[PDB]
RNA sequence: UUCCCCACAUUGACGUUCAGUC
RNA sequence: GACUGAACGACCAAUGUGGGGAA
């Protein structure tokens, strides 16, 4: 029972073996494209994600959005206060960040002129910005089961046919867990309950990063757009959330929503989104070797993949990703510029340093709160966030 | 590099700057393992190591480790002593200040001591009034890491491009002052919309703010190390240089050290903005990411062991009060009082009860520091936080 | 079911040795 | 020097399992 297909909605519009299956070779297939089949010099992984956009009912109509690999966070001592660094590249997470440039890519294809707008995903709203077409959804795949609640407990794969957890009940499920600087597991927010420092972390004390897990659930409230985006465009949510190995049912339910079922008072047009979960049809092969230092990406049109070292956040060269905060603020503030005023979901007008813009996403911070209250009233810790210190940049 | 370069210091330049940051470092580090038996001890187990060093003429092998310290955390606000017998803050830099302080207590009583000795102490008569070093002493500070606080702000791997000398095409503010939040070797800003805090209230659980080093450092770089007690004996005493171990960048710690205040106005005679030689060393200590130890040790030439605190409390793991709390420090203070003739006297205490209203007494000292306050306000860097009145509400015997 | 104790395992950094590539 | 692999050692603070116990 526990290698099963938890089903989405109360209305089937695919298949979810079919669906599974289908997301999981196109991003797999995606990654071949990109690296010669798997001969490239960075096709080394162990851990592939992906995005996959449809769009209709024809599983041919499927689009690859994003493809990425990646195991590892920054080092302490390259935290960034201008925004040039990336902070966590576990695969998963890397993929989102991929979409979200895929997504100003459409707004931009928008405004860009008339002829444009019926080919951009995007349309205006009622509620005032913009809006997914109806037929619109986003799959994520992520090779092996999110690190956190879905992971940590059973690592490997069940015998299937095989009954869910012996003891669910622990104190121990659904907390909240960090990756860890320089240790193995992901460990809970309740052991580390103080805030982190910037001057604290440079010193020596261990960068605390959430678990994949805990982020991924968060997508399911908030939405996998994040803050900026939430200023132009209505929430978006993942349909559908397949594995390539290591799938649990019980612990990844529980792990992307079911623990935060208590939630409450969602602001408008937010919702604790319960996507398709599913394991796949052949499950992948544990990959040999070194975890690689690097971390690949790749979103729909680009002509190279860009690889970044995961220690650093910068690419080999100690240049700054597409991905970076500092990137995404670049692109927000010239789509920002291209919208008329009347088109803002969130008009309030704040100063542009990257922290002040993202609280003008009013709806997005409550969200936020109402998403960590469900965490601590569940008793499942308190959300751990950066030093205030990393988001106090503008664009020079 | 720019950044990793000495600033050189508006004092009296006796050493090399080079010669002088290997020398203290090495001395400080090597000190440290005497005293631990070479490193292999459980007190061994640091995060931050600090100590003093004293010189006495240009060469520079004259040098003498007057102290040592380690720890990167403060008490925890439910912990405080009402009688002053609980150590407020171990970062490592501000213990090693309070043990340079036993020193000096240690000097006056040398010199008052009897006729012989005052050719052996560091101390000799002010024709101003008071005691003065001698004409060539100096001390410096090692930390072996940047201190917390607004010398820490920033990102080492990145180029420095803090201000242009055009005002700010955006905004100020570099140099915000920053408090330790409890449970943390770590620092935060002070709010602007500042409220101030309450001994039952902070005993409750309620924050407690302790000054960052980085502010706590420019304070002695204004006030001088010795305190507001001691400069009712002695003359203003200031470090005349600042070496650390790592994270150092000439820019920011020039800037916390003492160019982020350099509007500050009217101190009061023998007081200035003290600018000492900044440098990093040779070969810098690297980032040891992992779990900090919850004391913090700390010795003072003459002593025999070092002294073990537990950082939380601030007192020690059997729960006795500390060589350098307040208490153990007015102890000192009031036995050199008794020893010293009222004509001898800086400022005019006549009968020192309780600690607070001794502080008082140092009514020049006193006056620099509002002068510092007022310089970090005017320079839009917040206000400081001081401790509710009560800490300082206590006597002795 | 849950927790305790004990013991055995599992899951990002460090060091050493060896071989490559620019 | 940077990057990169293979073998070996020693950490990391969580999690699993077992025997023994308790509510
Ligand atoms: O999960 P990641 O892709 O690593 O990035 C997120 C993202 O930050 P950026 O998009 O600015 O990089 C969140 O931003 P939102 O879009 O959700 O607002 C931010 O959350 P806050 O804005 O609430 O800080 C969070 O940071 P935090 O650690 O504070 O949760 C941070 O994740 P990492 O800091 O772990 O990269
Ligand atoms: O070594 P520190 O931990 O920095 O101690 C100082 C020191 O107090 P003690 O010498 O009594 O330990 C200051 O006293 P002065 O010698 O400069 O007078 C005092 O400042 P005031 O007594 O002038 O107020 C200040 O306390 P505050 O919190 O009020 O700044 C306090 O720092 P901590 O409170 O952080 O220990
Ligand atoms: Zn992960
Ligand atoms: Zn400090």
């Amino acid at each position: 029972p526990s290698r099963q297909p938890i089903p989405s909605e109360g209305l089937q519009l695919h298949l979810p073996q079919v669906l599974a299956d289908a997301v999981s070779r196109l991003v797999l297939g995606k990654f071949g494209d990109l690296t010669d089949n798997f001969s490239s010099p960075h096709a080394r992984r162990k851990v592939l994600a992906g995005v996959v956009m449809t769009t209709g009912t024809d599983v041919k109509d499927a689009k690859v959005i994003s493809v990425s690999t990646g195991t590892k966070c920054i080092n302490g001592e390259y935290m960034s206060d201008r925004g040039l660094a990336l902070n966590d590249c576990h695969a998963e997470i890397i993929s989102r960040r991929s979409l979200l440039r895929f997504l100003y890519t459409q707004l931009e294809l928008y405004l860009n002129n008339k002829d444009d707008q019926k080919r951009s995903i995007f349309q205006k709203s009622e509620r005032g910005g913009f809006r997914l077409k109806e037929n619109v959804q986003f799959h994520l795949y992520i090779s092996t089961s999110p690190c956190g609640d879905a992971r940590i407990f059973s690592p490997h794969e069940p015998i299937l046919e095989e009954p869910a957890d012996r003891h669910p009940n622990r104190k121990a499920r659904g907390q909240l867990r960090t990756k860890i600087e320089s240790g193995q597991g992901t460990i809970p927010v309740r052991s580390n309950a103080s805030i982190q420092t910037w001057d604290g972390v440079l010193q020596g004390e261990r960068l605390l990063t959430m678990s994949c897990s805990d982020k991924i659930a968060r997508w399911n409230v908030v939405g996998i757009q994040g803050s900026l985006l939430s200023i132009f465009v209505e929430p978006i949510y993942f349909s559908s959330i397949i594995l390539g190995s290591l799938y649990h049912g019980d612990h990844l339910s529980r792990a992307m929503y079911q623990r935060i079922s208590n939630i409450e008072d969602l602001p408008p047009l937010y919702t604790l989104n319960k996507p398709l979960l599913s394991g796949i049809s052949n499950a992948e092969a544990r990959q040999p070797g070194k975890a690689p230092n690097f971390s690949v990406n790749w979103t729909v049109g680009d002509s190279a993949i860009e690889v970044i070292n995961a220690t650093t956040g910068k690419d080999e060269l100690g240049r700054a990703s597409r991905l970076c905060k500092h990137a995404l603020y670049c692109r927000w503030m010239r789509v920002h510029g291209k919208v008329p005023s009347h088109l803002l979901r969130s008009k309030i007008t704040k100063p542009n340093v990257y922290h002040e813009s993202k609280l003008a996403a009013k709806e997005y911070q409550a969200a936020k709160a109402r998403l960590f209250t469900a965490f601590i009233k569940a008793g499942l810790g308190a959300w751990v966030e950066k030093p205030t210190e990393q988001d106090q940049f503008s664009l020079t």
